């Protein structure tokens, strides 16, 4: 019938009417008032039952003929004459919109709903989340007005229990006595946090106003608050978000639910709190201003297997009140004090007249309700005491129903409340138990409980002793937080696709993800064989540096926040940095290329640029410390992440500012001077001493001091093991730095283009010459060379080699330069001559021709061997950005070319048959005249100075007109259009330039490193070697063991120095100290007035001692 | 190295494990030249009852506080008795209050017995980095070494109880630094 409510639920109507007690009101004629004003024992009269069945019994007299033997008018019971039937009622219940529109739900149930059911309705039909704590609330109804100094303070600790716990407050729901004030505590604090709060209204169906209003099957009903003078009845309160109906008789009969609502807390106690924590949902009694039958519902919670806690508060004025004078002149659980029995009494009596006969029976409840002290907890208002009740309502499920101190950090663990742990269960003298403390470490690492893991270190729990495999197995495996829906993608790329259903993860699994992610020759410590032989065994079961396993597990599962703090703690601080920012950076680019209905690759990218931020700002931090040593934190191996390098890991994120930061351009420099001391050298000196061999040895070097920074070679470092440095050794440090090897091929490179313009403008014979030779030497052994530089270089895959080779502009260059310089020397040599005029053999034409065109390449090459300088190189950088960004003014300028170039040929040249000569002539004059040439007397070709006098005809004289337009155009529009395009885009590709070229200082430094001495016209004598040595049988930064001890200390002062500082930066900014001025100056404001009332306190007695 | 298990930072220390009959003469060369210690301008020798506890919460933040800014602003030495009972976890919680990494200025010197401390025999081993735990065993009743301290000097006269053989050695080290120069 589409409503599960139906199916379900109940509605019950009183079918069978059993009249009042005797007597009917007045009005003699007695045949008429038996049905006018005679209620049924249902409680409503006899004209609203409407009864299908006996609706044709009214019309006899009645149902159910007359005295009916005393005994049986007593016998209406609700299980016995009151019939059960279908929903009438679901739907919203609106409340006219206040503050704002504050929407909410109803049910209209039985009273004899079971257990199950009444769970099953909040949670699935309504949607709500489980809660993590039920606080509630009784008291009085109808009393009144708090003091408005203690709604305040009662006010905010009632929501600050519920918003940072997630709980459900049960109330009456009514607007008498106690939801009145529930529910200005939330017209106060609101915050639009009924997303987290859901108080649930258990009322009546019965006293409450307008109910036949709500009759209605998915029905959204208008409810109306306004105060109705006349009646006495009460409201729904307009702060609810969930209301529950129960109905015994009718209106009046003030109690059904009194039963219903606790058994609803028993169904929530029963229920786990989380999917991990066996504990159940605890529930706590908050007690305001109370009543006589609130000392029975306060007597019943203590006597209960569980025990349900209370809190009662003071300040109020009732039974509220009583409870905290009655447990105040108490001690721990003995009888009584003094015998002051009459004041006691007496004060029961005053709230309510009994008299002292059963005022004495309340005494019964009192004396049980001092003697389970533990359970009950008192809100002294007036000194601060414990401060903030919601402090007060979760440190109650603490102190009684006597648990473990695991139980109860555990029950705060899923609240999510440190400052309730670190106070109230790590307090001096708890004692635990061995193995508790590290299943609370494993239940807040899977929980995203980032602020408990950091109060389990600082309490004892060491990560050293607590990541085994398998509980690290555990933290992949789990599906009970929040968790990341790419990992598992990214372990079917790397198992070639087979996934069981089941499957849970292994390490081994893992490690060919982050070799996935690393890229390149990078082996993870899970994929080694050290590893795969302890993982079948089963300390050696623990892991040597634990902070480094987690840490990338935080990142892999998405959990930023947990990286962040992971990466705080522990060593290598500016490597973890430079991992995280490579890991997320595959991911981000996995992300996109993947069918997911969510990317979160903007996610990872700015995961990415945090951890990259993170780098640059601890290698800031070092550089500013010591320059020297802050360069060996570059290129030491790091021993945990596959013997790479903070650069290596750098460059292979493509994180430009840390590559571009002064402290790696000075390495760079240092490296390219190689063993020179090009400080105290000139480029003068070591050009000279290339061309004078021994004007080498009066160049000074650098001393094996002086170089404990830079990496070196492994038999460059032999060289310097032993004015030192005999003959012999300097020959080595000269050839072998990359600054000459530069020179070296760069003057091989000018005298190469010296010849080869030689060759191309002068005559050439049928047989090449000495200068053509040599080019053709040179070409030949470059393109060797070029094919070394591609398979000898990073990536262990042949074709990967590739792709990154073919993505830089000038290796590109180099192909076609190669490739089409044989193509004109094959057409060129391998032709038959004619012996009698060269130039009629067309196929030795488009030889000569193609390296006419060829040298251009080997020219704008120049630029390539410009761009080392730094001023020169970012220009370089910058015209090749200026072109992208320029191409669509340049695309319009062609289009204003055509617009004109079209009707001038077609109107100075009426008679043309086709030819490709006309593609030619609308292009050709309309570039030309951008470029300064007006073509003065082609204008007006019928004037007589004209240049054209045969093309006058029909119609020429439009084209003055037609050309005048064109270069008002190209010159005034569009010609000032690309100079203020590139105004005002200069600066921000000049910037973007800079970086560019200081990040490919890297690649390009750390070539000359393997390229051989020796220059491309006789670099083939140094392939000859590279193969003999290689069938027959890069640098490093070596330290010794203390001097990686002097660097260790190092990076883990620079890193102190960098929190300090940022601490530091931020406590003293203006920002923060106004604000900690306005919460104090707040607090001091709340203080003295408060202050100031305890000195008008004092000047009672003032008046009293001066009597 | 006795390294004490990760809370807030890393926290190194040094021990020695020497004898009762350490001319004073050595055991002054022990602390400069091979700990590379400077050699201070004040000594801090706290004294006080072992095991008692729990000061107040206000009277820990000025004790505390003043403890810290005497020794960053002269580079003293605080000698305590080492193990975690009684002096040397009040004196060590000031220092996780008002650290600012001042254990470059501060140099808390500990001298404990190899009596009564627990883990003893972990701590065997020629030049040894050896790690050691803070978690307070219940059903022991031994002491720990306090994490925040920076150099431990351990004195054996029996065995594990025996609690005196440092009473003479730690005064007669204070007998040492008074007759060396300040400048
Ligand atoms: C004697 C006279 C005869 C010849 C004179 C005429 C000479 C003509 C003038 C030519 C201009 C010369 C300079 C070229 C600059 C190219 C820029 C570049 O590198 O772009 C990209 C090439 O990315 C690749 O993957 C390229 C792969 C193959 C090589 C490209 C050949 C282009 C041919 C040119 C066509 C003309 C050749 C016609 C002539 C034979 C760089 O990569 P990316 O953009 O960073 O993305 C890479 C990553 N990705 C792989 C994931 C996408
Ligand atoms: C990492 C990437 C960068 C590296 C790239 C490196 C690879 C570069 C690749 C280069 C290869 C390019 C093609 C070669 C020429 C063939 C095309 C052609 O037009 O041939 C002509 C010459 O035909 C001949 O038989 C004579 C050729 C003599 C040898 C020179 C070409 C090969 C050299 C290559 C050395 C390169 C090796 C470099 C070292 C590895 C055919 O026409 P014809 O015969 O003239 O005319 C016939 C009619 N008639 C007789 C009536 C006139
Ligand atoms: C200074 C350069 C111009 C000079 C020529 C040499 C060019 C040198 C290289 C330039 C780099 C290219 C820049 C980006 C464009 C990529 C390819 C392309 O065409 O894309 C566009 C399609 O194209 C069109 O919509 C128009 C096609 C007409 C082109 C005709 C050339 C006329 C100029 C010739 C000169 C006549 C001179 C007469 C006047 C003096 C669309 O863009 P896209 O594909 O979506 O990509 C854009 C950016 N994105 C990747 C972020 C989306
Ligand atoms: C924007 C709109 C433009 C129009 C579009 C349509 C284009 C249609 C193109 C058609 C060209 C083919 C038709 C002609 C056939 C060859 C014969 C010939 O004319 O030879 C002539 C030269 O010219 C040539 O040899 C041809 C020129 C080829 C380049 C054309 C560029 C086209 C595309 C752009 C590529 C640019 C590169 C960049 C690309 C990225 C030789 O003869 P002559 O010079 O008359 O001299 C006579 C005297 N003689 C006997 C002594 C020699
Ligand atoms: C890469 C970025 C894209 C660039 C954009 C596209 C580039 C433009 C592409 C244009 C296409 C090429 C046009 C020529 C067509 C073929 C010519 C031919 O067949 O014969 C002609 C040969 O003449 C030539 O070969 C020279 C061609 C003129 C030079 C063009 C310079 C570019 C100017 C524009 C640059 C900006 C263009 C703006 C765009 C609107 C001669 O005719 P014939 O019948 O052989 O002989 C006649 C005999 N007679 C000579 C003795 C009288
Ligand atoms: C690949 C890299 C090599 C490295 C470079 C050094 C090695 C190269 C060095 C020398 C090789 C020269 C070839 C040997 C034969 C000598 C004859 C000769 O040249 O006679 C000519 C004189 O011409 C000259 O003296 C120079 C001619 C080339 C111009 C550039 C010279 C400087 C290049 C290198 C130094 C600059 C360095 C700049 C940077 C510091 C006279 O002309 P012809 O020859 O009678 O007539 C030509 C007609 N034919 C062609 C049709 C036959
Ligand atoms: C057939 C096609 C061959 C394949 C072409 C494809 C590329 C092949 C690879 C490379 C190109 C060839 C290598 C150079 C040798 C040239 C040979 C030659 O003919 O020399 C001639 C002169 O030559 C000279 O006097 C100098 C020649 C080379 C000088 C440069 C190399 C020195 C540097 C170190 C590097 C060493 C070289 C590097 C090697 C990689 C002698 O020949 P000839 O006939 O007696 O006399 C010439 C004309 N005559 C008869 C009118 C007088
Ligand atoms: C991957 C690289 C691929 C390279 C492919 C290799 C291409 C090889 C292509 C062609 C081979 C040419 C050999 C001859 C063929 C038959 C014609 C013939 O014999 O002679 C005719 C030649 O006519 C011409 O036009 C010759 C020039 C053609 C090549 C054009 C440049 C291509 C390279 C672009 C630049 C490189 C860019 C590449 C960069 C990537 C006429 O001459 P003849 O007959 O001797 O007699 C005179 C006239 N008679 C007959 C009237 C008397
Ligand atoms: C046999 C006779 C031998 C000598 C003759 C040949 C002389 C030598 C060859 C050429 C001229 C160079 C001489 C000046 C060098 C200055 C040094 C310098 O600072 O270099 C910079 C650029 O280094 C370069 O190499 C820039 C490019 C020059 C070589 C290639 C020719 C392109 C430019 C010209 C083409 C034609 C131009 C148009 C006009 C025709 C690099 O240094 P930096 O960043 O400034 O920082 C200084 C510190 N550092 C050096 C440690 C890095
Ligand atoms: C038909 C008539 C034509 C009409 C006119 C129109 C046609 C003429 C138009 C354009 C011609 C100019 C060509 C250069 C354009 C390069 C653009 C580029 O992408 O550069 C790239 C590098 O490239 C450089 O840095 C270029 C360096 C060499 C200079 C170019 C040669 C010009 C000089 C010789 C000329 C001498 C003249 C005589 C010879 C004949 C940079 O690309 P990017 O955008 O920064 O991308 C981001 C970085 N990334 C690459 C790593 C991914
Ligand atoms: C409109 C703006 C204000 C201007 C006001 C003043 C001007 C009034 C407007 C327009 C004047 C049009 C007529 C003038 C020609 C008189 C001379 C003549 O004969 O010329 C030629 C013919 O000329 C023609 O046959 C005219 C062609 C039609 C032009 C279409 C509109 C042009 C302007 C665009 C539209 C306008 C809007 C444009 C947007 C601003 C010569 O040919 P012929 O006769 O054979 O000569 C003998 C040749 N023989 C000896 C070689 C054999
Ligand atoms: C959007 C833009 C509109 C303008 C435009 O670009 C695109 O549109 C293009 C189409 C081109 C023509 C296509 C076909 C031919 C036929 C051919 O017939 C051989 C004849 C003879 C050779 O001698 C046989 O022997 C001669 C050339 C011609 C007319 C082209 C001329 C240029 C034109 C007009 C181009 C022009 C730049
Ligand atoms: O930052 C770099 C600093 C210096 C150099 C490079 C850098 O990056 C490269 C790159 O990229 C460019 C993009 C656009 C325009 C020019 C370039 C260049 C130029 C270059 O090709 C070049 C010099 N050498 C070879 C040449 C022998 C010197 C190789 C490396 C190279």
């Amino acid at each position: 019938q589409k409503s599960w409510i139906e199916s379900t639920l109940t509605k019950r109507e009183c079918v069978y009417i059993i009249p009042s007690s005797k007597d009917p009101h007045r009005c003699l004629p007695g045949c008429q008032i038996c049905q006018q004003l005679v209620r049924c024992f249902c409680g409503r009269l006899v004209k609203q039952h409407a009864c299908f069945t006996a609706s044709l019994a009214m019309k006899y007299s009645d149902v159910k003929l007359g005295e009916h033997f005393n005994q049986a008018i007593e016998e209406w019971s609700v299980e016995k004459h009151t019939e059960q039937s279908p929903t009438d009622a679901y739907g919203v219940i609106n409340f006219q919109g206040g503050s704002h529109s504050y929407r909410a739900k109803y049910v209209r149930l039985s009273y004899d709903t079971k257990p199950e059911i009444i769970l099953q309705l909040l949670l699935k039909e309504w949607q709500m989340e489980l809660p993590k704590l039920v606080i509630s609330v009784h008291g009085g109804m109808q009393k009144f007005e708090l003091h408005p100094r203690i709604k305040q303070l009662l006010g905010k600790g009632l929501i600050k229990a519920a918003v940072t716990t997630g709980a459900w407050i049960l109330t009456g729901g009514v607007n008498t006595g106690v939801a009145k004030h529930v529910g200005d505590a939330l017209k106060e604090h609101a915050s639009r946090s009924s997303r987290k709060i859901c108080t649930i209204g258990i009322a009546p169906w019965g006293v409450i106003e307008n109910r036949n209003d709500l009759v209605g099957r998915d029905v959204v009903a208008p409810y109306q608050t306004l105060l109705n003078p006349l009646s006495k009845l009460n409201v729904l309160n307009n702060l609810h978000s969930h209301f529950i109906l129960v109905d015994d008789g009718t209106v009046g009969k003030y109690g059904a639910e009194v039963r219903l609502r606790r058994e609803l807390e028993k169904t929530i106690n029963q229920q786990r709190i989380h999917a991990r924590i066996g504990q159940g949902v605890p529930v706590v009694a908050l007690i305001f201003e109370g009543g006589p039958n609130v000392i029975l519902t306060v007597l019943e919670y203590l006597q209960e297997s569980p025990p349900v806690p209370v809190v009662v508060c003071e300040g109020t004025g009732r039974a509220a009140d009583l409870l905290a004078y009655i447990h105040k002149q108490t001690e721990e659980g003995g009888n009584l004090p003094d015998a002051a029995e009459p004041d006691i009494i007496s004060t029961i009596k005053k709230t309510f007249n009994f008299g002292q006969s059963e005022a004495v029976h309340l005494f019964q409840t009192m004396m049980e309700c001092m003697k389970k002290k533990e359970l009950i907890t008192v809100f002294h208002i007036g000194s601060e005491d414990h401060q903030d009740i919601d402090v007060a309502i979760l440190t109650a499920l603490l102190k009684g129903t006597n648990a473990s101190a695991f139980d109860q950090l555990i029950l705060t663990l899923a609240w999510d409340r440190v400052d309730i742990a670190k106070n109230h269960v790590f307090v001096y003298g708890q004692q635990w138990l061995v193995g508790s403390l590290e299943q609370a470490m494993l239940d807040a690492l899977v929980m995203d409980r980032v602020s408990f893991v950091k109060l389990l270190i600082e309490n004892g729990v060491s990560m050293h002793k607590f990541l085994t495999i398998p509980r690290l197995e555990e933290l992949y495996n789990t599906k009970q937080g929040p968790t990341n829906p790419m990992l598992f993608h990214l372990i079917r790329d790397v198992k070639q696709g087979n996934l069981p259903p089941g499957y849970k993860i292994t390490l081994i699994d893992i490690g060919l993800v982050i070799e996935y992610l690393m890229g390149g020759t990078y082996r993870c410590t899970y994929t080694r064989k050290r590893f795969r032989l302890i993982y079948n065994s089963l300390e050696t079961k623990r892991f040597p540096y634990p902070l480094n396993e987690l840490l990338i597990w935080a990142c892999l599962m998405k959990r930023q926040v947990m990286a962040r703090f992971l990466w705080q703690h522990g060593e290598e601080s500016m490597a973890k940095a430079l991992v995280a920012c490579k890991i997320y950076r595959s991911m981000a680019y996995e992300a996109k290329q993947s069918d997911l209905v969510d990317d979160t690759s903007e996610e990872l990218k700015q995961y990415s640029n945090d951890f990259g931020q993170l780098a640059v700002e601890l290698l800031e931090q070092s550089f500013r410390q010591d320059e020297t040593m802050a360069m060996k934190l570059l290129t030491y191996e790091l021993k945990n992440w596959s013997n790479s390098t903070c650069l290596k890991l750098a460059v292979s994120s493509r994180l430009r500012p840390f590559v571009a930061h002064t402290c790696t351009q000075m390495l760079l420099s240092d490296m390219w001077m190689g063993r020179l001391n090009m400080r105290k050298n000139s480029w003068y000196k070591v050009i000279l001493s290339i061309l004078v061999p021994p004007a080498i040895l009066m160049l000074e070097y650098k001393t094996k001091a002086e170089m404990s920074h830079i990496p070196q070679s492994q038999d460059a470092h032999q060289m310097t093991m032993e004015k030192k440095l005999p003959i012999t050794r300097k020959f080595y440090a000269f050839y072998h730095a990359p600054i000459v090897k530069f020179w070296f091929n760069t003057l091989a490179y000018l005298g190469f283009l010296m010849l080869y313009t030689f060759v191309v403008l002068v005559k050439m014979e049928q047989l090449p010459s000495v200068q053509e030779w040599i080019v053709i030497a040179y070409i030949f052994t470059y393109a060797i060379e070029k094919v070394r530089e591609v398979f000898m270089s990073e990536a262990g895959k042949i074709s990967q080699k590739i792709k990154v080779w073919f993505s830089d502009y000038f290796n590109v260059s180099d192909t076609i330069a190669i490739i089409s310089f044989f193509v004109g020397f094959g057409l060129r040599f391998g032709a038959k001559w004619n012996y009698i005029n060269a130039y009629d053999n067309h196929v030795f034409v488009a030889g000569r021709l193609i390296y006419c065109l060829n040298i251009i390449f080997w020219y704008v090459r120049l630029l390539d061997f410009l761009a080392v300088n730094q001023q020169a190189g970012p220009y370089v950088m910058m015209i090749g950005k200026m072109v992208a960004n320029m191409f669509y003014i340049v695309v319009i300028m062609a289009l204003v070319l055509l617009s004109f170039g079209v009707p001038r040929k077609a109107i100075l040249y009426p008679h043309e048959e086709p030819s490709w000569s006309l593609a030619k002539d609308i292009v050709f004059h309309p570039y030309w005249m951008i470029f300064g040439e007006v073509y003065a007397y082609e204008i007006d070709v019928c004037a007589n100075d004209s240049t054209l006098p045969t093309i006058c005809g029909p119609g020429t004289w439009l084209t003055p007109f037609l050309q005048a337009v064109y270069l008002f155009v190209q010159y005034i529009i569009m010609v000032n259009l690309l100079i203020a395009f590139f105004n005002n885009v200069y600066l921000q590709v000049k910037a973007i330039s800079n970086i560019v070229w200081k990040y490919q200082r890297y690649h390009f430094i750390m070539a000359y490193h393997e390229k051989p001495v020796l220059p491309p016209p006789l670099i083939i004598l140094s392939h000859i070697v590279s193969l003999f040595c290689c069938v027959c049988k890069g640098p490093k930064l070596f330290l010794t063991e203390e001097d990686q001890k002097k660097l260790h200390d190092f990076e883990e002062q620079c890193v102190e120095m960098y929190f300090d500082e940022k601490d530091d930066k931020f406590n003293s900014g203006s920002e923060e100290r106004i604000r900690v001025t306005f919460e104090r100056v707040e607090q001091m404001s709340i203080q003295i007035k408060e202050v100031g009332d305890r000195v008008n306190y004092i000047k009672r007695s003032l008046q009293s001692l001066d009597s």
